[PDB]
């Protein structure tokens, strides 16, 4: 039950990862564009009920990701993990910061908090 929760992590860690290596791999009016996207930051993120706030900015994700190249399939999976993770109970009510982030400062605090899930469990 646990590792279930553990696997479905390690999936989106995963996930998170390929898009932040698939960045560097772009050349450079295409790098410097795509860094002017400025992306939400939640002020917490901590435990499993907070990747509410990662679902919110999947959109933009998926949008960013879209004027730089498949991005839906991926962006697709990672939903379908996070709706399974987050749980079925009551919506989080989510707050974020007032700076805002890159894509790849956006994805380093979502890889972040991955592992610091899967550390705890
Ligand atoms: N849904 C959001 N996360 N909201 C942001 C949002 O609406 N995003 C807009 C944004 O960051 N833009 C608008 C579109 C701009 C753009 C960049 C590109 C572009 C063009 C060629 C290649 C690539 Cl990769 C890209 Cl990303 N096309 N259009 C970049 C800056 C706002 C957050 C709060 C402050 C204001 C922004």
């Amino acid at each position: 039950s646990t590792k279930k929760t553990q696997l479905q992590l390690e999936h989106l860690l995963l996930d998170l990862q390929m898009i932040l290596n698939g960045i560097n791999n772009y050349k450079n009016p295409k790098l410097t564009r795509m860094l002017t996207f400025k992306f939400y930051m939640p002020k917490k993120a901590t435990e499993l009920k907070h990747l509410q706030c990662l679902e919110e900015e999947l959109k933009p994700l998926e949008e960013v990701l879209n004027l730089a190249q498949r991005p839906r399939d991926l962006i697709s999976n990672i939903n379908v993990i996070v709706l399974e993770l987050k749980g079925s109970e009551t919506t989080f009510m989510c707050e974020y910061a007032d700076e805002t982030a890159t894509i790849v400062e956006f994805l380093n605090r979502w890889i972040t908090f991955c592992q610091s899930i899967i550390s705890t469990l």
